[PDB]
């Protein structure tokens, strides 16, 4: 299965390769840079490497939970279940730092990715290796058996106790994987889409807690660990709390507690720190929890700056026009008439609709006009008969207008530009000496002057709060000018209603 | 009363309905949609959901306050007024239950409301309906009766013990009912317009300080409950500071001073905790008040820097002036010409008039623009004698102007390109070989070049702060090409002034 | 001095007034509004109510720090100097009641202020009456003579603690002049200049301090008065730590500690509270001292986002810079070049000088632009001897350009589209098959394709960082449409430098 | 060697003087005005300013951390090590006293610098003389050799313990050298450029960093001193804690954490404060380190807005994107097609690619856009074979364009407006009554009518995500006005395909 078991390291298709490479294409040439590479080259962007990068985030936040805990709290931390566990781990970071060596980097100074297993090589070794192979192998079972081998009988003496507490030092080694913790991260949260979605605000805002979590638990086993090197003395807190004996749930619980209390800013343990290791690591956990929490306020402020964003500004800009209201004094019958005309008009979310169409496609644009429109289509009698191509180039020169009851939309007898469209409400027409006419939802108006370039021949007035589509002179002529067979409805209803007057 | 009773179900006319529907006809079709649904459906815009969602909230923030306090500080809690309370509420959020299935839906996906109640019902038992049941019923007393049927005698062993302990503890589900309150909070503030108008960092904090309230209240409530169930141990903080027998004001005094403590960043109570139970809820409670509290330094931040809008932007925009005079190294005097300049022009509140106006309809910017040019249409001679519909075209071509005295408005022989009406403020005109004429409100001045395309016969410069209108070539010719009989005083009064000189 | 003492409550000229009204005509019109208005009615811009309001301030400040330390440690607080201080601040504080019935009254409903006396008293009684009322009257010397008249012999049993007690709480009604202290110094932070031009954070957060510490001090003398009127029970804070026979100044040191403890986050003062007057007191300050450092972080986090305003934006826009590099892949010879390109051209701090200019009015644009050009001018042997209203109309147009060294400004060959004057730097006139020539400071180049509308006729390269102004076609034929004389200088210039080839 | 000594007080050639100045020659006319200024004048910008800046901020950070120490912990402070550092480092101070008087002083009031030794002295006799002259003399020495002239045998009285207390409190004089730290800090970071091309906020928290930590040392040595100035009473921390005879490594330990514990917000040292001297330190130190922790969440919050600039844009246009598409109700279809058109388009981060390009000057946007295009250039025949003159010139006319799959880019029978290249993916050419055809990278498409201004011959569907450039009609025009020979080739294509019809 050299095939099936090949086709893993290499990017398939899925929406992150054609989203990363362009089209499908790209991707096949991707695959054969891949398969022309060597000796079982890994792509950093595949399935391999993704759901191994997730395995091993599974097993170093298990570890990093776990290393610390066993060893400070447990005396004789060599039993079986811990060895084996301390192997396997380590079986497999020496394994991941064998495919290290075999993974394609993506560089910040070129398009492509990498593959040269010498230029891998090179960089691997220049700038993470030392630390990924100082917390890869078991340091502390090779000095258990450099030390035997040195010396059999060294366990029998006051240098044994040195060694003991040795290894337990060369042991947290293997808290140097919070670096390939973070590594991973960060190319996890990259690649995996639903992370990718969502705003980085939320994700920064993850990580953040989720390291404040794990300092906070280091923090609690190195408040413990200090004084578990010096035989607990007198003026550690652990031997004036009488929590030398206890159990390792007690311990763990105070200790976590007596660090906790100085990240999020409460202090302290039982009194206040004694003996000088005491008032050290205090002053140390008080640095790295204020710096933490400090952090986790300015976070949660860079969250909450950006949640209800159309409303705020919505709100910003209609804050502005009341400032403007108050700065020219106007009267409380039109400022009631323009808070009325800002909540009938915006509804609460204003929108940048200019810029947020102009960035979308051409056929995004005709589709979601098309949407927006489909009532005023099915409503009227022209555009349900008419070119589809001719109702599209038409719904994108309409522009939405809103007009408060009483408002005179055209008055009788001025130069007019536009040319109005009722997507809902209705409107008056006054006409000098003759009765006004009601006119609904489908029906257009002002359209005589755009086929004469006349004057107004009558007076319009709003009804009801309307909701009009406007379009200009200049557009009209344009959209006649694409197609002058539509020319003639509009030719029809202007004489027809001119014969009504 | 059925058509009295059932015209509070659909939504009214009211300035609601007429913002979220359009105009009243879709109101009165949304009330036939209403209407022919089913048996008694409930419209969620309408008059009877709002104020019964009202009372269920005032219902649920005193169920809220009063049921943790009478579960944990009452040793009997199984009185006739506390029955009796419980059962009234419990009938109240089952008949809220039994509501929750004849509502309209409001669903972000469709723009108009659910009203099938197949669709009604599937929804609300698809995600919450399990919490509101459990909420909703009184799980201790149907397990009172229960256990009371399996064995008559059972109230006689250490048995019955555990059996008031477990009630207590199932009798903390109706604090599940903060689902409904925070769901029946948002749609009530987004419906009820008083919270609509305020600016979303007001409500969003007022909120929060109801949230830090409640959580607060609760955790004492907690801090004094898990030693309450475990016979108040020698280690806990309620038999170390002797509290086991005061009455219960004490005791919620102080163990609310023990949550607030860790709120708002404080600590502790009388020592350290001691017992597992009191680390483990202390360290809860340092986690919910320093996270609440994060969150409302955030919303303080929020809401302090949107306060003062305008005058922010002033000052930034002015500040960018400094910078820019610092900049290119201006003298002092030209320094303090600006900083004149920029305190008589804007007056400390910087405006984007054009867009404010731009997002404005017609009508509202002929009104406006009507209203903050009456003194100028009342001081000129020409706009008091004129058609109102050419004074409303002519101001809105109109722009605003400030010119500190001694500055060259106009200089005598170049070619014109605006012309100036006086709001405020005298002007002399300088003619070479002449003498200087004043020129006071209401009169205007630079019109020969713009009736003649000529070039300046006199120069003009200012006396006082002069607050100016100006007027382009080209919106000149659009008004007199609308009015062309308007154009012969301006050619009088250019005439007078030709004969003049 | 009928007149000289009349003038004071009128408004004179000043820049405020000359700010706030318009011109010196305005103010006169103002003045004669003040002077016909009634009996002795006094403006609130004018110079009376100013100096009347900052030594209203300086009292104010001194009672609301004096006053409740005065009432809570002192024994018998009834001492001839204490009479005297609390009756001569009275006596300012019902001066300043009457005076507040002769106001101007400054709406934001109105461009007017009001100057009735009749709108002034009702609108006065309406608001702010009552609490100034009770706060400008001594309540405790009424009450003391009162309480005397009724029992003349009450002096002599328990009834009479009562009374001294009830004294010192009546006596707290000073404490309602924090309104007047409030109102007072947003008009005065209003009027006077040096906190109007300062930013609004800045006067903001002054504000905040001051009342931050006005907040902490009365929670001290809180902290003391209510174990105060209890006699010192055994449980209070004060019969706990032995303070009770201390000296004043000690129990307000202790006090204030106990109070600031609470304020900025620290906790606690000797032990935890006991009583239950200790713990709601405590609860009371821990609320009042989170919201105000709360908002103090909200207040200097608004003041951080805006110190370096112009640098800010300039390292946004270069990082966006940046981005856009990195995202395209440039490689390090461009960047290192656009890198220098932006720390040539905009010199670290970017301005948007379009806008900057164009919110001043035409003779500071034409003062500025003349300022910023004297080395060009003084250089350029054609604007040097030219029509300075020429050199202002030609500045107003030209455009900064920074070049970097090898690059070619102009190619031969191509239809130029702009003309060049050198500010600062040497050029290279390469021509094809003649030697290139230096043009340095002072001379221009492409001004043959500007003239003759042909193609450029010799390439330009640059040689050191250049700093060019450039002028595009249509401004140079609409300056020379404006002076058809100078067109000659250009035409001589470009027939030698054909002459030259 | 006076030439080489002279050399370094002058401005010598780099990238701060060709920044600062302009060009090289400005640079050596800023070299001939120092030469010529008077006896060793020093500019501020040289080589010898700089890195005596440098080694005097090294020795102030030595001075500040160290000398405080050194006053309080130990006794009898005056051993031949502590007056050999001393007088060291006041040698330093009076070199650097003695040389600001020779130092040319950057004003922003003026373009130049002051060189005049007039100007200089007055102006550092102005400002900075006082403090510095305080803080490089020293004046306990001298204070102890003038006690020792006035009475020889005073050193055996109990005025002699007063004079060495009096001795200990003018040594802190050199803590007045924080104003030079300052300034030389912010003349440093001014000039040194890695720390010019760092973002402000971290410039400006690195320094908030560093007077926190010099704050809160000087805290713990003042903690320190006023008991240590007093005897060591009995009611001061450190008799409290019997720390009056540990060694001064655990005084200073526990000193710094009883300071510390108010600067990060935690509290207290062993138990409250008792006396006054340690109630009115304690909340001097919360005052102080509750205003640099506020400052610290300010400053943090003001870097972690302004993280991930561009993304976060993206994040904040796509949102508002997701507003508009929930707001109008599109359907779901819609709404997937348009994330993945936000997804394709803009892949993750949004550049206002049209202001970043027009800040930056002709070649640059020449260049940067031949770098982007060069997969179009060498994929297409005809720019491969043309003049990279006309390739330029049609290159930065195109715009970017992506098209989803199944798109009409194109439709049949329409008038055209737009030219599109091919950078990306396949389309088909549908015609009426023909055969499809397939169109790749290289190929480009509907350009008929922009030669023949008539309509569309052929519908073009997408295939793929298609990545094309666009070409308006104008600016087609303008570059063939600009190249006629390059015409052919469009006419010979255009010929070819209507051949294909
Ligand atoms: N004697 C005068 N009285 C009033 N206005 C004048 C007089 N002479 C010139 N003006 C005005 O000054 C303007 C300068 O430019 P114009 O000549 O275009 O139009 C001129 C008139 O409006
Ligand atoms: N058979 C064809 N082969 C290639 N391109 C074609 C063919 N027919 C039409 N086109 C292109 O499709 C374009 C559609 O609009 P035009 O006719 O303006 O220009 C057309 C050509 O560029």
């Amino acid at each position: 299965m050299q095939r099936q078991f090949g086709a893993m390291l290499q990017p398939g298709v899925n929406k992150f390769s054609l989203r990363m490479f362009g089209s499908q294409k790209a991707v096949e040439r991707e695959q054969e840079r891949v398969k022309s590479a060597g000796f079982w080259i890994i792509h950093p962007y595949s399935d391999f490497r993704f759901y191994w990068d997730l395995t091993m985030l599974l097993l170093m936040v298990g570890n990093l939970i776990i290393i610390p805990v066993g060893i400070t709290f447990f005396k004789d931390e060599n039993t079986t279940p811990w060895i084996v566990f301390n192997v396997v781990s380590d079986t497999f970071f020496l394994i991941d730092l064998v495919l290290n060596f075999r993974t394609g980097i993506v560089v910040e100074d070129n398009t492509e990715i990498i593959l040269d297993p010498q230029r891998i090589k090179m960089k691997y070794l220049k700038s993470w290796f030392m630390v990924d192979f100082i917390s890869s192998i078991p340091v502390d079972y090779i000095f258990l058996i450099v030390e035997t081998r040195i010396d059999s009988e060294v366990y029998k003496t006051a240098r044994a106790l040195r060694i003991v507490r040795f290894t337990k030092i060369l042991s947290l080694l293997r808290l140097l994987r919070l670096s390939r913790l973070i590594r991973y991260i960060h190319q996890w949260e990259e690649i995996f889409h639903m992370t990718y979605d969502l705003a980085s605000a939320v994700v920064r805002i993850v990580n953040l807690i989720g390291m404040m979590l794990l300092l906070c638990h280091w923090d609690g086993c190195l408040q413990f660990l200090v004084p578990m090197l010096q035989d607990f003395p007198d003026d550690c807190w652990v031997s004036i709390n009488n929590m030398v004996n206890n159990s390792w749930g007690k311990q763990y619980s105070y200790a976590l507690f007596k660090a906790m209390s100085h990240m999020l800013c409460i202090g302290y343990g039982r009194q206040a720190p004694v003996g000088m290791s005491d008032v050290w690591l205090t002053m140390l956990s008080m640095i790295v929890g204020a710096t933490c929490y400090a952090m986790f306020i300015g976070h949660a402020t860079a969250l909450i700056q950006s949640l209800d964003s159309s409303r705020r500004q919505y709100q910003e800009k209609y804050k502005q026009v009341e400032q403007y209201m108050s700065f020219h004094k106007l009267p409380p019958d039109t400022r009631q008439r323009i808070h009325d005309y800002y909540e009938h008009r915006y509804q609460g979310k204003m929108f940048d609709e200019e810029s947020i169409l102009g960035e979308l496609s051409e056929p995004l644009r005709e589709e979601i006009i098309n949407f927006n429109c489909r009532k005023l289509v099915a409503s009227m009698p022209l555009f349900a008969n008419a070119d589809p191509n001719f109702v599209t180039s038409m719904l994108t020169k309409l522009r939405f207008e809103v007009f408060q009851p009483g408002d005179y939309i055209i008055r009788e007898g001025t130069i007019g530009k536009k040319m109005y469209f009722i997507q809902h409400g209705v409107v008056s027409v006054l006409t000098k000496g003759n009765k006004e006419t009601k006119l609904a939802d489908g029906s257009y108006f002002g359209e005589i002057c755009l086929l004469t370039r006349g004057r107004r021949t009558a007076s319009v007035r709003a009804d009801t709060y309307c909701r009009l589509y406007s379009l200009s002179v200049d557009n009209f002529n344009e959209v006649l000018e694409e197609y002058p067979m539509m020319r003639r409805a509009f030719e029809t209803v202007a004489l027809d209603r001119l014969d009504r007057i």
